[PDB]
């Protein structure tokens, strides 16, 4: 199979569907990568992962440099073998997170620079590399996310430097850029300008899902994604309530991911056609329908509302197993049904029944 | 299928082997179930819990009558159609449960009788229907076990009365009644008799696993199992070590219940036939090996210790699971194994075999 090969099938407005090719297999997109932080998406196998219809899942470096550690990973032979999952797995470079979780050269924490983020990416043996960015805090003044985009810039190239550097990642991986510049439009076009001077196998765009608000997020997308190399892959990291990956999908964008289905499924939220539901309200306690009334899933084909309710409100684990699946599984049934409107040419209608009824 | 018919297919000492026929399915003796006591078996969908080789799930009326219900149950379909186990449920009757967990009519607490008892596992749908008894204290005196006895077998006539009178639990279910007595031989046969006397379907040890150790443990077993009608199962209530399972086998027990093997599992011990791990253990971080090196189950075929032992140490949700099913998948294979080497007449080596690798 290609390394990395990205082929558009379809559009409708700016929305696109198509594949990327990978050496560990096809992500359909535009593709919802359910998040396996701790190398492993939260209450499921990675095989229910795959059931749901997830084609790659999200790992961040971050998390996995301190535990167990990359060298270890590497040592056990690779993330894919150490939890189970043989399909591409997009690694975040440890940006973000040492941001929220946690100089020119990189980042020390309690030291991470683009060569290490890259070197631990490719020690985890991930198929998608991410540059190893300065995420932009937000809001942050023009001049600010200038000198902290530019510092990504440099450390893009720096990324691109060491991704290239080492065979083995440069033959068997894909490297995504990051374009950042917040909310500022010049910025977003100087950071898309010298990402692709640079070039890489995808375009990011890092720094929304920032607590900026759907619309405003919305905003930066309209101008932000056109000025991304067109035929290379969208990714917006972080975003996935629903209806934000619809409006996403709506602007360009081909990749999410988003810590939502697992997490809101934990704790209660299931979602639904009709919009959310919280599973542990009374109102389900002898609802013997399942979650939602069209989800394939095999909890909806298995369970009753009464039953997940009161597992949940038992803190029971295969409550969150359960609601966490259904929740995975509605967002690939989503992400499916965006890809289907889309290559049928009517994505705009689904967009709009699906508000519709959602909300 | 027949409501209830115990066939022995072989013996060896006082071990036997054989099935329980029932409308929902047959139960292979000697017969470990799992425990589901929220109308769950922790971590594991029923499907998991099946493939690990169980024929059966062991149930609480105590537990369900407070949530979510047995009426609630009841109109919701009953037991079986509430968590999605469509084979035999065994429900315990409450009555040791409302000792650790909370007169002649019943027992009031914060009101359970030998008629309400039956009546909430009638409504549970409960396949094998549990006398209602009193649970002995242990350890308690002669006179005081005698008195605590004979309630339970005065108990155990009311329970059959209810039992018999509602015509359709009557028909399709099992009632199994309850020997007590303590550790006092004489009371033992005093309850035999009686509930003989009575008759069951079945006949379970009760008062044991009370912390008597399993010496006298296995010094009860020894007098008080013969006592018992041979042509009935013989259930050892709440026992599962896997050494006390061989030895109670060894003892004439055809059926037990345990929270061990999903509550160790989830705090982190996986059973091995070299004995218990703590997977938490730091020894096994770069351990590739599976949990145990000769397991059937999916979790042993998939991952290495390593993975498990990192994700325990997360707390990660899958980490509970995978160490649950294993061990579930370990008991099974343990009964399998006690199964077929009784129906073999190498019981006996098994148990020295088995004996000396776990310890
Ligand atoms: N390298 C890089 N990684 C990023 C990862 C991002 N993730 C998100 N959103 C995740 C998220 C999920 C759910 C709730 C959240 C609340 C506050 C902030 C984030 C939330 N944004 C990311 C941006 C980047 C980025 O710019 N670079
Ligand atoms: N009706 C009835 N039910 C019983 C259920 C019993 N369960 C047990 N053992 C369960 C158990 C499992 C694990 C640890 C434990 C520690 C202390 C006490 C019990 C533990 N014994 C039971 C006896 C009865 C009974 O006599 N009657
Ligand atoms: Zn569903
Ligand atoms: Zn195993």
């Amino acid at each position: 199979r290609p390394r990395f090969s990205f082929s558009i099938a379809a559009r409708e407005g700016k929305a696109r569907t198509g594949t990327i090719e990978m050496k560990r297999g096809v992500i359909r997109t535009p593709a919802f990568m359910p998040v396996g932080t701790a190398a492993t998406v939260k209450a499921l196998k990675p095989e229910t992962v795959r059931a749901t219809g997830a084609d790659i899942i999200l790992g961040n470096t971050y998390h996995l440099m301190l535990r167990p550690g990359a060298e270890r990973i590497a040592k056990l032979g690779g993330l894919h073998s150490f939890m189970g999952w043989d399909r591409p797995i997009l690694t975040d470079s440890g940006g973000y997170q040492v941001m929220s979780l946690s100089s020119e050269e990189g980042v020390t924490f309690k030291m991470l620079s683009p060569e290490r983020s890259i070197e631990i990416q490719h020690l985890l043996g991930s198929d998608i590399v991410m540059a190893f960015d300065e995420c932009t805090p937000y809001p942050a003044t023009p001049s600010r996310a200038a000198s902290s985009m530019e510092r990504s810039m440099r450390w893009a190239k720096r990324s691109r430097d060491a991704f290239d550097s080492r065979k083995e990642q440069a033959e068997n991986a894909a490297l995504f850029g990051i374009q950042q510049g917040s909310v500022f439009e010049n910025l977003r076009q100087q950071s898309a300008d010298a990402l692709a001077e640079i070039g890489f196998d995808g375009y990011a765009v890092g720094g929304l899902a920032v607590g900026e608000g759907q619309d405003e997020m919305f905003r930066v997308l309209d101008f932000s994604v056109p000025m991304l190399p067109d035929d290379k892959p969208h990714y917006l990291m972080g975003v996935g309530k629903p209806d934000d990956i619809v409006g996403a999908v709506e602007r360009g964008i081909d990749m999410f991911d988003c810590v939502l289905p697992t997490r809101s499924g934990r704790n209660g939220q299931a979602f639904t056609w009709d919009g959310p539901i919280n599973i542990r309200n009374a109102r389900f306690s002898e609802d013997l329908k399942p979650l939602d009334s069209e989800c394939h899933c095999a909890v909806c084909q298995k369970w009753s509302r009464a039953y997940i309710h009161h597992l949940i409100r038992a803190g029971e684990i295969l409550g969150a197993m359960l609601m966490t699946e259904h929740n995975i599984a509605f967002y690939q049934q989503l992400m499916q049904k965006i890809r289907d409107s889309i290559s049928e040419g009517r994505f705009s209608q689904f967009a709009q029944d699906f508000r519709a009824r959602y909300f």
